[PDB]
RNA sequence: CGUGACUCU
RNA sequence: GUGACUCU
C-alpha cells in the first residue's frame, strides 16, 4: 500500500514533501486531482479497521482551514478534529485533504493518514 | 495462486485425490469439512473476470445435484430447482463432482449454495 | 478489517 | 468483481 505523501511527491515531481512547504498551487491541485480522483484509499488511523473509500476530489483548503460542520453545528477545521477525536496532530496541515464518497456528505481525509488500495 | 476448495477438502478428508470420492460425503465426512471451512472466504471462478468472494457458514447436506433452494420462474411464481440444474440454465455450466456437497455462504435463509469445483480459498 | 445489501442461489 | 456504514 503506497502512502498518498509518497504519491503526491510521484505527481508533483517532489523527492521530499518537505519540498512543498507551501499550500499547493491551482495548477498542482489539478494535476494531482487527475492523478488520484477514482483510487481507492484505504485509512489509516483506526489501527485495522483500514475502511476503504473512492476518492471523489481533491480539497481547495489545506486541513488546517477546511471546514466541515459537527453536531454536539459548530463548523470543524478538519485538523481540530484529528487533534480531539484522533489524538493525532497532523505533520501536514498545509496540505489539502480528500474527498472521498457522496460529495453532499463533506467526508474529508488527509493525505498523511490515507494509502492507495492496490491489491489484486 | 488461490487455493481450490476441492483440493482443500482433500486435505481436510485425508484423500490422495478427489476421485478416490466418487460418492457423496456422509454426515461424518461433512461435520469434520464443515469445522474447517466455516468462516473463511472464497471467490468463484465460473463468472469470467468477475471473482466475486463470499462467507463460507456451512456445507449442504445434498450433493449440488439435489440441493434444492427456491427460484422465481419468469412467470410469477416461485418453484424449487436444483443446484447442478440451475448452473446449467444460468451458467452454462455442467459440473464435474455433482455427488460433491455445496458451500453455503452468507446468511442461512438467503440460501445461496456453491459447488466445491467453482470455488477458490482466498487469503 | 468486519457486515450486510450486489449483479446472487 | 461494485457500492454501503462503524464517518467527516
Amino acid at each position: 500500500a503506497q502512502p498518498v505523501i509518497e504519491f503526491v511527491c510521484e505527481v508533483l515531481d517532489f523527492k521530499s514533501i518537505e519540498e512543498q512547504q507551501k499550500p499547493l498551487t491551482d495548477s498542482q491541485r489539478v494535476k494531482f486531482t487527475k492523478e488520484i480522483k477514482g483510487l481507492k484509499v484505504e485509512i489509516t488511523h483506526c489501527g485495522q479497521m483500514k475502511r476503504k473509500y473512492r476518492v471523489c476530489n481533491v480539497t481547495r483548503r489545506p486541513a488546517s482551514h477546511q471546514t466541515f460542520p459537527l453536531q454536539q453545528t459548530v463548523e470543524c477545521t478538519v485538523a481540530q478534529y484529528f487533534k480531539d477525536r484522533h489524538k493525532l496532530v497532523l505533520r501536514y496541515p498545509h496540505l489539502p485533504c480528500l474527498q472521498v464518497g457522496q460529495e453532499q456528505k463533506h467526508t474529508y481525509l488527509p493525505l498523511e493518514v490515507c494509502n492507495i488500495v492496490a491489491g489484486q
